[PDB]
């Protein structure tokens, strides 16, 4: 299969990009097939520091064989890492900045985050989710609380695998309708519904994966909006809780939950530095 | 009339300690009456820097003739304070700590502004109010935003009044309930009828009185709240528009407004001065 | 009695000026007589900020007619600044850097504080002390802790007044054995007793003070130190406790005590304002 | 003799408001006439701190019965300034925001110190010259140094009262061409002249002042424009030596100079409080 | 033999268990033997930076063949890292969080320097002394200045190995009573000798090894404490000089005597290296 | 050929072993050579924050094979750091600083900038130059700027190879006389000629190379020395353009240059790597 030269948005991925994508996370996690950066240098380029995203890109190279490196107009900086490393990992916060160094570099560009995605995260997600229940098509995920960048790549990654999606959150925070309606778009081909509602147990029910992240009157706006017994109690009777972390106990999500026979959090974690180790292989291999 | 010893809320004014306030602070005004406080010294306690706030009771100080001074568990450094000078003038951001200085003081403490209330920023408002309308009893005041500490104020003060007044707030930004009760508790003695609404030209429509403050998705939230030409002409013909300050052009208001004939947006933050004057006559005369 | 131009030691004053001083702050404070520094300002220059110092200060020389301003070469600064105000109040961490300013200055320079010693405090201290017993000499204080720039200005204030004095501090923690001998030598002319000790429980029998200040392992070397009620039973029974703040309660001293009968903490911190008043008028009137 | 309402440059006086304003210093100095500015507030902001500034702007207004007090769209904080106090001094880099002030405040603005003039400190020095030698006209002043703020002012200054004036600074750092332009158009109706030189001997060559500032690769570039004793040989007799302070001994000035019997910098610096009066009583009488 | 999985503590290590420490670490150092962590991480999480801890880590970890990285509750942060790395080497403050992170990482812990202990840094002085004798028991080590964290490990990990120890510092900076209880029951059973003394002299008689380290009036409680060639004269005539760094010559040391032949500061230091691989290879391998 | 210990000055090279130097950084581009430091560790201390030095330097050492660490008086840091790493780059102000850490170190020491030169670019200036003509004797490069580091390095590198420099720069923005004197002599013996200018368009007249740097009345005095179209049209018809970076777009260069087609700004940035490869590999080989 054959990828696009940058992943800065999940949507550069295709229903079988993706899929393959996935497949190579899977297969380089369990050893059953195998890939080398050798000889080539990562670079790590993030406005705002992210030791969880640090440490998950930088071991996902070294284990690829392969070195890492943490680092004026935009387009000169771009232009010369291009001539010292092979491939950009970074971390802004205009998504329109990620695609001006994408533009310039030279190299391969993958977005680690940025305030309007954070495709990484959700394709651990959808690692994470796959091996918990055995597929990921006909699935429901409830995504409760800001419509932010976590919600906009899940809405695109859900919709992509066929996997329904019902984000729910208070009036004024919903993620961008321009996304919205591209996961809708995709869907309408995958076979899932995509749905962007108020009522957090309204999109919780019937749904096997419980996913939400922090908040942006905060608690009264947000309090609804909290992974608690209630919320899992009303979804599906098998559902899983996943957090992109950090968590806040008491706001988001409970203790009781998180720290729950349902928690797959800390597997979700993991899943980043096999996850990214794949995006790496891809486009850097 | 017996004022109480301090002012830490406006509520600690009723309706006529209230109109009292305002008409001494109109006789002072026009010189129709004199003031002084000479030898006494106002301690300032801001827990947060604010120059407006500074400056206006200063020189508010400065005209009755008295000094100035900008200034452990606040017991003891409310009990030293109170050896050393005649009243207070705080900022803090709890209601609470302000009623700690309060108790342990031994001198008035007056409220410059705490997250829960802004009473001297009202008083100065309704003073602006009273020499553009020649009245207050029957006029209605629309407050759109943020339902802030000003908004709290504002509640009091207008039911205190006589003053119907509606307060439209996006969804989660809703004044205190408490307050709002007791706003509507004064509002049935008085004659003034308080509304707590989601849509603002609802509350503008017959407003002799367009005011607003500064912003707490931001802008998917606030923008329908900005008091601009649209939201005037809904009001009443010779409706005045307000402003505590300092304010975002563009958001909250436009330029057009608050540069606008319409706009008493300067005498009111000048009556911050002669209602402070009152103010501190009144609790250290 | 005439003063040197400037107060940067207690030792500036010798047994008759610092009488003279005291008697000053008591004609003062009963309004026995009155002084005027009106046309006069004072320069407030604070290396080190403190609050409580330049409220006493200001306050000092408000009630006195005059102003005051809160605020390269010290030999540069000193000389232009004599050019502007009439007298300084200056804390500094050095005693030497004090005397650089007072050596150029051509003005009055006052210890505000230093590392080295409070003058000010003390001569508050002893007009405290006579408010309680209607006498100095022949009384007996105590004080325990860390033998620091109080406990120097109290050894020498205690020693010119005829008052014996008790210092009981931890190993390393004795005031400078040069003031302690400066002090003897004045005692033995006053017919005080100066001792310098380990045994706080020995210093405070029968002491008609007990005198404490915050702390410089820390606890396990001077939680011995503390005046709690136990200590306070090895004093007279008129024994009075004094702090010159801020304190610590569960430290150096108990809330038991400081909030107790016994307390004369916050007379003592009142009293800065009336010594200040006299040093003021004593040396710029 | 009536004035414009600001001194944001010293441009702002023409030969008659410059004289009459320094007539006035004279008389107030010597106290052979007073003034009053009782009841008026004089505001302060210093967008840079300036001790020396604050201190002789606050003791001038005080000498003169005012009161001072040290102190978002600027034109908005220019307009709520104007309702509380009587005048603003104000200290900042650009004109251009000075000038903004001065636009909106509809109180007098005195330019405190900004990055390109600083006229009351020049008012200071014309004071002390003519206190020197009995006279301004005729007289030759030499400015060595980095053509700065009070380079220009001066140029502005002395031109204005007939003084000629040579300026020697480093091939770059020659003061606004157009300010040159300026004082030497001015300087033909007085019958002065104007020179913009390199060699700091040629400058001082004859002339009865010596000036100098801190300078701004950096050493042997202003090295030789330094007031030293063989700099002082070449000038007038009776040559005196300025510096606004703060001064570099080594670099601008030598220490044998600026505490040599040719000084008068302590004189000149007490004379910003002399100069700063008049302006104040000239502006806001 | 067999180790415990962390090392948080010296006291983690038996007698055997620290023997085979020491013993590998020269092992290693003579190229005697090889290990290696190929494909393996150590994470660094330095709450309180040290370069010379980084260097020394992260070099050792190289020479082993590893990589390394230097890197909210601290349950959660501790899971995640524990899923990305293999080993983590922690910098804390509390010795009860360095427990923390080791009960919720699932991979061993390091203690890189705690409040209470600094077992690498030990194990490096044991290497260091042990190729200076020839042997570890029955020999004498002072340790003279601050009971502090390396004084803890000094004596569990002196006692362990039979070595005496004699530890002086001022009444009030004594070691933690436990820990030298702790060591003298060690010592009873490997024929050493636990004493803790007040006497810098006392301890130094007949020292085989001086050690020092930064101390915590300041001088007058410390002074004594001071190695120099008095000190040292009173030492063993084989004595060694050893100090853990960072030096402040004049205080704890003299330049004389950290430059002097009986130092061995430096391979002391480079032991950090050689010590840490051991223990990585120990836990890790 | 062999190599001095260090790299400190351009100067620490003769002719014969620039060339050498200049010939591995190309073989090694090309891959007709191949060097290894295997086992070693480079440590990076720069006082000055630099990601453009540290990434060119930290790649060219992974593509030899070794690793790399970013990292008290110097004489203490540097000989602990000579016992854990195998070189130190690393940057400096003052040159002697750097000279402090060569000394002690104790091992190989690389400057990778100072106040003073900034060798390693140079080696990839000359290196890029050679590149472009297939020669570096008989050509001439032009500088115009601020006769700085980089300006100091050209004059030593290219008399060293044979190339004519003339550098223009304002008048007291010159190159350090001394090293003038030394590229002087230097190029008597390579036959290349050396010229300290102040025009621009003097020096570019007939240069193959025009080179420039960001600046040090900072506009009026290096306006003039713009590389841009004009100046361009001075120089040879083959004339290169070379910038070390980063570039100020319209002061020192414009954008219309630096994109353009006589540029080779962006080879020369990569050619910091392969430069630094060869300097490493010599002096750690």
């Amino acid at each position: 299969t054959r990828f696009r030269p940058d992943l800065l948005s999940l949507d550069d991925l295709d229903e079988a990009q993706l899929h393959a994508l996935l497949t190579l996370a899977h297969q380089l996690k369990r050893g059953e097939r195998v890939a080398n950066l050798h000889g080539k240098v990562l670079g790590l380029v993030f406005l705002k520091a992210s030791t969880r995203t640090r440490v998950s890109f930088t071991v996902a190279m070294y284990q690829l064989g392969g070195q890492v490196i943490d680092l004026e107009p935009v387009r000169d900086t771009a232009r010369v890492l291009g001539r010292y490393v092979d491939g950009l990992a970074i971390r802004t916060f205009a998504q329109t900045e990620l695609e001006e160094y994408a533009h310039y570099a030279g190299i391969p560009v993958i977005n680690a985050l940025t305030d309007h995605e954070h495709p990484c995260q959700v394709v651990a997600d959808l690692l994470t989710i796959r091996e918990n229940f055995g597929r990921l098509a006909g699935l429901k995920l409830a995504y409760v609380g800001d419509g932010n960048n976590v919600a906009h790549s899940l809405l695109l990654g859900c919709a992509k695998v066929g996997m329904s999606i019902a984000v729910a959150t208070p009036e004024g925070f919903t993620p961008d309708p321009a996304v919205s309606a591209r996961a809708s778009e995709i869907a309408g081909r995958t076979g899932a519904e995509v749905q962007i509602l108020r009522d957090p147990f309204e999109a919780a029910r019937g749904a096997h994966i419980l996913y939400t992240d922090v908040w942006t009157h905060r608690l009264q706006l947000f309090e609804q909006y909290q992974i608690n017994a209630a919320l899992l109690n009303c979804a599906a009777a098998e559902a899983i809780v996943l957090h992109c972390l950090p968590a806040h106990r008491g706001e988001e999500i409970t203790d009781e939950v998180m720290e729950g026979p349902r928690s797959r959090i800390w597997d979700e974690a993991e899943n980043r530095l096999h996850a990214q180790k794949a995006v790496l292989a891809a486009l850097m291999g």
